[PDB]
């Protein structure tokens, strides 16, 4: 039989660790509970609760934003660079202001039909990919601990807003993402793992070749000052994106990646994934 999967957008309704650097910080710990409760209480159709971020949270965002913006012009793909200024104009991307999930959700709705729902923390690859099928991106709302703004193994709102949002605003990329989600719905465990891995080494950590140069489109790179620099250093190993090979690569979840895969274009990666999903 087929495992349960969402058939409508509202069906997504039905889908701190003590060693976290911020656990021993009382305000960090308490605010994380606050963010977790907002996500848990959320139901499809609700406006995403807007949060008044603290000075410390804004300072961390500010550091991340300031340094990443120095790198984007030379490191990010053109699609990313095309869309970032629109977000800054319409959604309040500033060094001293954290954009709200509700604002970026509404921006994406009008651009590509993408929307956001808040998530408390970890969700399964199956669940996350299932959201993409409805052009729904599950986003965290909290900010990374101040101790390391340059890289965190835990995705935070900086990652969602600076890593993902500017590309979700691009029609070709939104289509590519949705198609992974669609392929995942009710798929076998093996199929989901393979799809999740291809997602990881494209949407999350992908590089592309644009006018002969390597650029990054991977959200996990676009939100990490240190890994973004590392990816294009270039002391990093690079391979051509090839789903039948890429899907077998181990996804590293507490370190920099060991390898980055290069796609020719969003359209090309989409086509390769189309051919690949037929085989699984
Ligand atoms: C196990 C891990 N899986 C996972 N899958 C994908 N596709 N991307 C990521 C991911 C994790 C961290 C980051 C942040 C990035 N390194 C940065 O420093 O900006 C960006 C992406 N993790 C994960 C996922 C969600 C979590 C939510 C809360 C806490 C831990 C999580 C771990
Ligand atoms: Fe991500």
């Amino acid at each position: 039989s087929v495992p349960w999967f969402p058939k409508k957008i509202s069906d997504l309704d039905h889908c701190l660790d003590a060693d976290h650097p911020g656990f021993k910080d009382n305000v960090y710990r308490k605010r994380r509970k606050y963010f977790a409760d907002l996500a848990m209480n959320y139901k499809h159709g609700d406006p995403i609760p807007k949060v008044e971020f603290t000075e410390e949270e804004i300072k961390t965002w500010g550091t991340v934003f300031r340094e990443l913006n120095k790198l984007y012009p030379t490191h990010a793909c053109r699609e990313y660079l095309k869309n970032l200024p629109l977000l800054s104009k319409y959604c309040g991307y500033r060094e001293d202001n954290i954009p709200q999930l509700e604002d970026v959700s509404n921006f994406l709705k009008e651009r590509t039909g993408f929307s956001i729902r808040p998530v408390a923390g970890y969700l399964s690859p199956r669940d996350f990919l299932s959201g993409l099928a409805f052009r729904v991106f599950h986003c965290t709302q909290y900010v990374r601990h101040s101790s390391d703004p340059f890289y965190t193994p835990e995705p935070d709102t900086c990652h969602e807003l600076l890593g993902h949002v500017p590309l979700l605003a691009e029609p070709s990329f939104a289509q590519f993402s949705q198609e992974i989600g669609l392929a995942s719905l009710g798929a076998s465990e093996e199929a989901v793992q393979k799809l999740a891995t291809c997602y990881f080494f494209t949407v999350e950590f992908g590089l592309c070749k644009q006018d002969g140069q390597l650029r990054v489109f991977g959200a996990g790179l676009l939100s990490s000052i240190s890994e973004l620099k590392h990816a294009l250093s270039g002391h990093a190993k690079v391979k051509p994106f090839d789903p039948k090979i890429t899907c077998k690569q181990e996804c590293l979840i507490t370190t920099f990646q060991d390898v980055y895969f290069v796609s020719e274009s969003f359209e090309d990666a989409k086509e390769k994934m189309r051919e690949f999903t037929k085989t699984i």
